[PDB]
């Protein structure tokens, strides 16, 4: 027999994912890079594995939409809510939604699509918020204008909590 697992987290480590579309904002090459480094924080610190399908079912569906796009969390237009995701689960959980009405991009302008998409996949992955202001998972969009992205050690520990650490080194 088997009982539900303690925590909602992904019973396999092999994760596939996919861009069913892309926002005007950026070209396909920066947002598959975007996605595909936002992926590897989470991969480096755990044993997770992520592969891109092109087409079909993937674990984590990947899109982009505004207002009502398929679910009961309607996106509002410019400003305001921007992305969300589902934690783990069958059919949508798991898939990850940006809002097209905001403005998408690889710098420092609008909303980086590599850092929410880091943040959202923390989501599709089991993670919540976190209170600590300087935590990936924390609510509020807080940019700081680094060169280099370091995981910080609360989403660290998070992450490592629901999954092991993967190899240590
Ligand atoms: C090369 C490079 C590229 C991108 C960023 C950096 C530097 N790192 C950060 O600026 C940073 C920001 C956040 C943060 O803001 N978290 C909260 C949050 C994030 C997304 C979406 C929501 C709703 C809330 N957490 C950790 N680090 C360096
Ligand atoms: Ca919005
Ligand atoms: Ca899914
Ligand atoms: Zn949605
Ligand atoms: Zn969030």
């Amino acid at each position: 027999y088997n009982v539900f697992p303690r925590t909602l987290k992904w019973s396999k480590m092999n994760l596939t994912y996919r861009i069913v579309n892309y926002t005007p904002d950026m070209t396909h090459s920066e947002v598959e890079k975007a996605f595909k480094k936002a992926f590897k924080v989470w991969s480096d610190v755990t044993p997770l594995n992520f592969t891109r399908l092109h087409d079909g079912i993937a674990d984590i569906m990947i899109s982009f939409g505004i207002k009502e796009h398929g679910d009961f969390y309607p996106f509002d237009g410019p400003s305001g809510l921007l992305a969300h995701a589902f934690p783990p689960g069958p059919n949508y959980g798991g898939d990850a939604h940006f809002d097209d009405d905001e403005t998408w991009t690889s710098s420092s302008k609008g909303y980086n699509l590599f850092l929410v998409a880091a943040h959202e996949f923390g989501h599709s992955l089991g993670l919540d918020h976190s209170k600590d202001p300087g935590a990936l998972m924390f609510p509020i969009y807080t940019y700081t204008g680094k060169s280099h992205f370091m995981l910080p050690d609360d989403d660290v520990q998070g992450i490592q909590s629901l999954y092991g650490p993967g190899d240590e080194d």
